[PDB]
């Protein structure tokens, strides 16, 4: 996920 990031467009609504 380190090489895919998309935290910029996540919602802490999920667990991570």
């Amino acid at each position: 996920d380190a090489e895919f990031r998309h935290d910029s467009g996540y919602e802490v609504h999920h667990q991570k």
